[PDB]
């Protein structure tokens, strides 16, 4: 597909709000979050984090990262990684993280690219292993339920 990345704006963020389709996928991207999702929510992480950025496609907003964590000369860990379900499956995903991938090797001199992913998204784990992440360790979380999870805390080398 012919893709284009640009900045999030304003007016992106009811349709990227929109993209998590129930609880679960929420909680893949945005575990902090509370469902239902909603803009002020979004407008919130936006805020708190960097490297907000939109993949477009024939006029259509159809991809949204960015990075929580940003270590100069070091990594950065993606977030809020998500795509419109009805452009799934297309390499909407593999190419914004190459996108987020150039981003901090540019402007944060990262060497790293951290990615964590809970075990029940098995959509997003073997993204990121064709993508070249490798799994280093699995940390204990709680869903909104109170059940215990699984994340699976992956990288990859940059440069």
């Amino acid at each position: 597909m012919q893709l284009s990345h640009r900045p999030a704006e304003t007016g992106d963020l009811e349709t990227v709000a929109g993209f998590p389709q129930d609880r679960d996928e929420l909680f893949y991207c945005y575990p902090k979050a509370i469902w239902p999702f909603s803009v002020a929510q979004l407008a919130a992480a936006i805020a708190e984090r960097r490297g907000s950025t939109v993949a477009v496609h024939d006029g259509q907003v159809l991809g949204f990262a960015n990075f929580y964590q940003w270590q100069h000369g070091d990594f950065c860990a993606l977030g809020n990684m998500m795509v419109a379900p009805a452009a799934r499956g297309l390499g909407v995903a593999r190419y914004l993280i190459g996108v987020m991938e150039n981003l901090a090797r540019e402007q944060y001199k990262a060497r790293l690219m951290k990615i964590s992913c809970f075990n029940a998204n098995a959509a997003g784990l073997l993204l990121y292993t064709q993508l070249g992440y490798q799994p280093r360790a699995i940390a204990e979380r709680h869903d909104p339920d109170g059940r215990r999870v699984a994340l699976i805390q992956m990288d990859k080398p940059l440069e």
